[PDB]
Protein backbone atom coordinates (compact mmCIF):
# COMPACT_ATOMS: atom_id res chain seq x y z
CA UNK A 1 0.00 0.00 0.00
CA UNK A 2 1.63 3.57 -1.42
CA UNK A 3 0.86 6.70 0.49
CA UNK A 4 1.22 9.83 -1.02
CA UNK A 5 1.52 9.80 -5.24
CA UNK A 6 0.63 12.62 -7.07
CA UNK A 7 -1.43 12.42 -10.02
CA UNK A 8 -1.55 15.66 -12.59
CA UNK A 9 -4.61 16.37 -14.89
CA UNK A 10 -7.83 14.52 -13.89
CA UNK A 11 -9.32 12.04 -11.41
CA UNK A 12 -8.69 8.25 -10.25
CA UNK A 13 -11.21 6.80 -11.97
CA UNK A 14 -13.79 8.56 -14.49
CA UNK A 15 -10.96 10.56 -15.49
CA UNK A 16 -12.25 13.95 -16.81
CA UNK A 17 -11.22 17.12 -17.28
CA UNK A 18 -9.16 19.26 -13.83
CA UNK A 19 -10.63 22.36 -12.94
CA UNK A 20 -8.86 25.88 -13.65
CA UNK A 21 -6.95 25.50 -9.99
CA UNK A 22 -5.91 22.30 -8.57
CA UNK A 23 -3.02 21.00 -10.73
CA UNK A 24 -1.78 18.73 -8.86
CA UNK A 25 -4.11 16.35 -7.17
CA UNK A 26 -3.97 13.13 -4.56
CA UNK A 27 -3.44 10.00 -5.60
CA UNK A 28 -5.10 7.03 -4.28
CA UNK A 29 -4.20 3.49 -2.87
CA UNK A 30 -2.36 2.16 -5.97
CA UNK A 31 -1.94 -1.89 -4.44
CA UNK A 32 -0.09 -3.78 -5.99
CA UNK A 33 -0.15 -7.62 -8.27
CA UNK A 34 2.19 -9.49 -9.33
CA UNK A 35 1.66 -12.80 -11.80
CA UNK A 36 3.07 -15.27 -13.48
CA UNK A 37 3.42 -14.85 -17.29
CA UNK A 38 1.02 -16.35 -19.20
CA UNK A 39 -1.33 -17.39 -16.23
Amino acid sequence: YIKGLYLEGCKWSKNGLDDSDPKKIFADLPILHVSAINK
